[PDB]
Order: C-alpha cells, then sequence, then structure tokens
C-alpha cells in the first residue's frame, strides 16, 4: 500500500529549459490531493518521493507548501543506509560513472537510472512505483490495493510489461530480485527484456483509478515548461499546471517562426502563372519543386509537406510553408533567438484569445525579446506589443490600451 | 577620371549581424590610401562614395577620421537634381523603404544610372588595389567593363562610360530598365562593350558573395579567414566587443557490429565531421557571444590569443544551449573553456584575469 514517485534531475522550475512545467509534481500533488479526497477515515496510501538530496529541502518544501503530505526521500539516502541483503552497490557505479557533476546529464542516462533505481527501490521497499506522469483518473475512485506477486502494468506501446508502472509484495522478492539482475546483464535505454527473464503478471492500470500519459520527454527536442501546455490549448490544462513555473520565464523559443510576405503553392522556366503572392514554391510537370519569386526573377529548382495536385493548383496559400527543408533561397520568416516568452509567442501566433487568457493571468506585458529575420540577418528587440505591431496582428488594441 | 563607389543599405558598422565588417569601406578607404602613398605630386583621381542621404553624415566622419580624401554623395540628392531618372526612384520607393537581393538589384540599376550621369569609372566597395602593383586609371573613349569571374562575358563590378549620356551606356540602361531581374547580364549583350583588364589598373576584385543567405556576420567573416593580418586589417570597421546570437558556433561532444566511440550508440540501444543535421548531441551558441568566445569553442588557441591581444574583453557573458536537451548554460569565454575542456585556452584566460 505504498506510493513510489521518482524525479531525476533538477526541479522543473529550477530547469525550465529542459523540463516540462510540472513535470515531476503534478502528479504526485493531484495524486496525493485526490489520495486524501476518497478515504473519508484513515486509510491513506503513504507517498514517497524520490530525488537526488540536493533538492531534498526544496522537494519537502514543494509538497507541503502545496498542502499535501508525501514523505520525500532521497536516492542517496537509502544508499547511505544499506539494508542481509546488502549487495546492492551497483547502483552508485552506474551512478558515478555518467552523473556525479553539477550540469544535467544526458536525458538518456537519467532515463536509464529511474530504470535501475525503480527496479532496485522495490526491491528494497515493498509497494508501488510510479512516473510522476501517472495521475488520477478523472470522477474515478483511486485504489492501489496490496497484492501477492510482483506484477507490472502493460506495455502501452508494444505487447509486453513496462517500467511505468510497478508493484512488489515482500523485500526481495524472489521474482523482482531476478528481474533486476537481467537489467544488471545489460543495463541500456529502457530494455524491456529483463521482464522476458521471467512470466511478470500484468496489472490494468485502468482498474486502480489511475492513468498514464506519455510526455515522451527525450524523444529529441520538444517545447519547454508552460510552452507545453500552452500549446494543447486546454486553458483547463494550463491553468492547472501554471502553478508549477512562471508566466514571465524568458527562453529562446526556436519554434516561434512566421513568414514575413505570404507566398503560395502551385502546380517550366517561365513559371510566371497567376499566383497572387510576390512568390511561390510550385510542383512541376514531374521530377520535383521550384522557388519562384516574381520580384526579382529566380526560379530555383529545390513528395512530402506540401502537395498542390489536382483541381486548385495555383489557389492554395499558407500553412505550415516551413519548407526549409529546401535550405535554398526561401522567404524571409521571422524567428524567437533569445528570451521569448509565453505572451511573446501567443503574439506571434496571432492567437489572441491565448494573448487574453495570459494577460488575465498576471503576464508581464511589455517585456523584450531577441527576433531575427533567418536569411537577412536582421536582429530586434520587441516588446509583445512591438511585435505586434510588426507582424501586424490586430492584438494591439488589447496591449496598447491596458485593461 | 572619377571613381564611382557605391553602398546601398545601411553601415555595416550599425549593421553588424547582417553585414561584413568593412564590406562598404574597407575596399574605397584603402584606394584612396595607396592613391596618395608616393610622390605623385599633387593629381590625384576624385573617389566619391554614393550611399542613402540618411548616413552622408555618418560615413562622412567615418572617410575623415581615417588619413583618406573622400567625397561622399547620396543618392536621392542626384536623383532630384536629375533626365528621365524617374524610374531609379520609382524603383527606389517600391523596393527600398529590405532585402538584399532587392539592395543588390538597385546596385545595378543605380551604378548604370550613374556612369549616364557622370562619366568615369564604378567599382564595388570589394575592389581593392592590386597587391604590390601600381593603381593606373586612365580616361578611355568607349564604355567598357571588367570580366566576370565565370564564363567570359561581361560584368557589372567594373565598369566605364567616356562621356555623359554615351549613347551606347544610355542604351545598356534602358535594356536593364525594362527586363529587371538580379544580375541580368543580358544588358551588355545590347552591343559590344569593350572589355578592361582588371590587371592592367592595379586594382583587384574580391567576391563576398554577400547574398547567399548564410554569410558570416560582421568581424567573423574575416576571424574565420584565419589570415591575423586579415582581421588586423578590417578590425578597424567592426567591434572586437560585439555580442551576438552566433548559430554557427556549433561543437559535438562524442568524437550488432563494432562502432568504437559511436558515430549506433554503444551505451544506449540504437536502432537506427560537421553534416550532421539528422532527424548525438552538441552546444551552441544561442545569445550575445562573441569573436572570444567563438574562439574559445573552435579550440582555435591562436585565434584566442589574437583576439586578447587585440584588445577583446574577456569575461562577458554568454548563452549557449545543448541541443537535444533544452539546457541554457551562461558562460564567460574561460567558462565555455572549462566546460568545453580545451586545456591551453583555460590556463590563458584564467591568467589574464589577474
Ligand atoms: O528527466 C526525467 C525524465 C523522466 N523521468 C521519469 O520518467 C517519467 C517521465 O516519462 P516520459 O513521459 O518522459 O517518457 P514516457 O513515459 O513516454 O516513456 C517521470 O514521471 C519520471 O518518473 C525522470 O525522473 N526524469
Ligand atoms: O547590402 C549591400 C550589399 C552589397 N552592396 C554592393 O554590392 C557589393 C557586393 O558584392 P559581393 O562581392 O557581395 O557580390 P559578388 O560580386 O561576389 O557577386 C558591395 O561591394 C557593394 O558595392 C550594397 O550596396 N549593399
Amino acid at each position: 500500500s505504498v506510493i513510489h514517485y521518482l524525479w531525476v534531475g533538477l526541479p522543473t522550475k529550477m530547469n525550465s529549459s529542459a523540463s516540462i512545467a510540472g513535470h515531476d509534481v503534478a502528479g504526485p500533488i493531484k495524486m496525493a490531493k485526490a489520495l486524501q479526497s476518497q478515504a473519508q477515515g484513515k486509510p491513506i496510501n503513504p507517498i514517497k518521493f524520490w530525488c537526488l538530496e540536493q533538492h531534498q529541502d526544496f522537494y519537502q518544501k514543494l509538497f507541503n507548501d502545496a498542502g499535501v503530505t508525501i514523505e520525500v526521500c532521497g536516492i542517496e539516502e537509502i544508499i547511505r543506509q544499506e539494508s542481509l541483503r546488502d549487495q546492492a552497490l551497483f547502483v552508485q557505479k552506474f551512478l558515478n560513472d555518467n552523473l556525479p557533476s553539477g550540469q544535467n546529464s544526458d536525458i538518456k542516462q537519467r532515463v536509464m537510472f529511474k530504470d535501475l533505481f525503480s527496479l532496485f527501490l522495490l526491491v528494497c521497499q515493498p509497494g508501488y512505483f510510479l512516473d510522476t506522469n501517472v495521475f488520477p483518473a478523472t470522477d474515478r475512485e483511486i485504489n492501489l490495493p496490496g497484492r501477492d506477486t510482483v506484477a507490472t502494468a502493460k506495455s502501452g506501446f508494444q505487447k509486453s510489461n513496462d517500467f511505468y508502472l510497478m508493484y512488489s509484495p515482500q523485500r526481495n522478492d524472489s521474482q523482482m530480485s531476478e528481474i533486476f539482475d537481467i537489467w544488471a546483464r545489460n543495463p541500456s535505454f529502457g530494455n524491456l527484456l529483463c521482464f522476458s527473464g521471467s512470466h511478470v503478471p500484468y496489472i490494468e492500470i485502468e482498474d486502480l483509478g489511475v492513468q498514464k500519459i506519455s510526455y515522451k520527454s527525450y524523444w529529441g527536442a520538444k517545447l519547454p515548461g508552460l510552452f507545453f501546455w500552452l500549446e494543447r490549448n486546454n486553458r483547463q490544462l494550463f491553468e492547472e499546471n501554471l502553478p508549477y513555473g512562471d508566466i514571465n520565464q524568458q527562453l529562446a523559443c526556436s519554434f516561434s517562426r512566421k513568414s514575413l510576405a505570404p507566398c503560395s503553392v502551385c502546380y517550366e522556366k517561365l513559371l510566371a502563372m497567376p499566383f497572387t503572392t510576390n512568390e511561390a514554391y510550385i510542383a512541376t510537370k514531374a521530377n520535383q519543386i521550384f522557388y519562384v519569386n516574381k520580384t526579382t526573377k529566380e526560379c530555383v529548382c529545390v513528395d512530402r509537406f506540401h502537395k498542390e495536385k489536382i483541381r486548385l493548383a495555383s489557389e492554395s496559400e499558407i500553412n505550415q510553408l516551413i519548407r526549409s527543408l529546401d535550405n535554398f533561397s526561401h522567404p524571409s520568416y521571422i524567428v524567437n533567438i533569445a528570451d521569448g516568452t509565453l505572451l511573446h509567442h501567443a503574439v506571434l501566433s496571432n492567437n489572441i484569445k491565448q494573448v487574453i487568457m495570459l494577460l488575465e493571468l498576471g503576464a508581464k506585458f511589455d517585456l523584450k525579446a531577441s527576433y531575427q529575420i533567418k536569411p537577412e540577418g536582421t536582429v530586434l528587440k520587441f516588446t509583445p506589443l512591438e511585435l505586434a505591431n510588426y507582424l501586424k496582428h490586430e492584438a494591439i488594441a488589447t496591449l496598447l490600451q491596458s485593461h
């Protein structure tokens, strides 16, 4: 009846550029808040939070300052104290050999440790283990009982077990311990074959009243902090996770793009078809694509992402014309290079509802951000109001009139 | 005769991020510097520098703060003084309230207009004096240009007109005036303009290709040339302490078969040199990088040594970002060197702070 939440790395507040806002505490806060919202009596599931100790006092303050009971534990703390089966030291061998310094080690080496430490943890202390991405189900009842075998949850994307939820009934059960050794023989990124060293039973995550969300935070790059939630556009979701970030955080938002002159999409050298823009990339009779600019004469020759082929030809236009796959001559587009904000991104995307949502929740409205004109080289420092005048977006009536 | 220099756009000093440092003034200054070099006497070819009138006071100060005599003239002043040059100002207003290519187009147009109004020579600010030779720019009798770098025909970078409103120069203008395009070299085919041997004048042209949308800004274009002479030569035309988001300043962190140090990934699983743009982690300057910072990143001890002597500040902060994992690190040049583990330059910057 124990719940092990685990976060490896710096707190999402202090790592606002490489972490998702509330990626370590939203679930545990929502869980503990929900765990003491069903059991009218005394029956409450102990919640443990394992982190590096440099953030024990910080994480411990977060959970009581949110009004929830979560005893924060340390990674090293339960290793200083060993355990008679003490020989677990393999964990620190991997721990020291990759990430003992300050700079955030490469993410994959942390997800590796999450795997290893999660398997290790249930060997020493029985109960459940959840990723912090495991919140409580909506309008359902949370039920985390205590069974008799080591069981995990269904590998949601495959047909096997998965780390996102596990359970062990006794300290060093001859089934949890054997799974650990298979990880130590070939430790690697998400090795799902340690469970294949036996026949691990399955737990239906839905039957517990909880649910898993996949943030996929290693597959390449992503949006940082609160930007990850602003893109989901559920104002409920943003308001929920806003406590775990800063509405005023400034970040280099390489995603914040916008084209200056709109160009078109079409259809073999004249190619001066009647598009209404000053330029377009058009698909030819066959072969591939071109780049045409009516103002000069260029007709550079540059299967996916842009395909106008039947009925309407020189008629379609903008969308995600980021065709900057042809890194040849192209139209001019604007990019945030430094100190952009949520409000800045909202102003660029011409999302008046988002500009209004942020301005109400307390966002400062005239902070400066650094923008560049890519190919050109023009670097401009803009307030959200100044960006809005430049981009010609009818949202200044909101920014340039107080209220 | 007369030498017509032309610059369309903002002064490279005030545009250190979209222009090359000394792309507008290095060539013309060295020209005047070379014309006065000998005991020639008093006769010296008059040099004109054509720019937008807003930067007349800036340029007039720049050439005077140097030891050169260059009469700066305004593009808009001569077009208002004119006779049917409304096409020039019509092109001026409908293009240049911008895009560099739109600019180079106006350079081509205004240069042809210039030789129609005022006879003499025209050179790009890229046209320097030749090395160890003597500059000899006489006054001939026909409209003649230099030879294009590629192929075998005429070119815009060096031209000549002998008389005001020559019946051949004016005609070349008209071929451009109603088929305007980027580098329309077919206006010269409307006759056979004689050819000028660039070596016989004592001047030489360099090509920066400033409109390839991928160049280096300000002094970074010269720091990459690795010629300590070339940077020190052009360093007056920039700022050794300028801060820029230098996205080109990138670095690596690394380098069933055997693949040694990856580049497949041994430490992890993996089921699937600079050219690395692929769907491997690296660091990139995202804000306020400097020449010294780039030198520190590139592990160019000579550049770190050359810059530190020429007066570069060594304790400015720059913003760097690990690519895959959003990580922002604020670094002094020394701190970048310790982080990147650069043996000699780290000790060199630590000892220059005390
Ligand atoms: O920097 C990180 C990233 C992930 N995790 C752990 O992994 C979970 C996040 O998993 P993610 O969504 O990134 O991957 P997926 O769940 O889609 O496999 C968190 O709740 C933590 O338990 C962590 O501790 N630190
Ligand atoms: O913004 C600009 C860029 C260029 N130029 C003029 O065009 C020349 C650029 O020549 P470049 O070497 O870049 O072109 P290339 O000759 O290599 O094609 C400069 O010297 C200037 O005379 C200009 O007036 N404004």
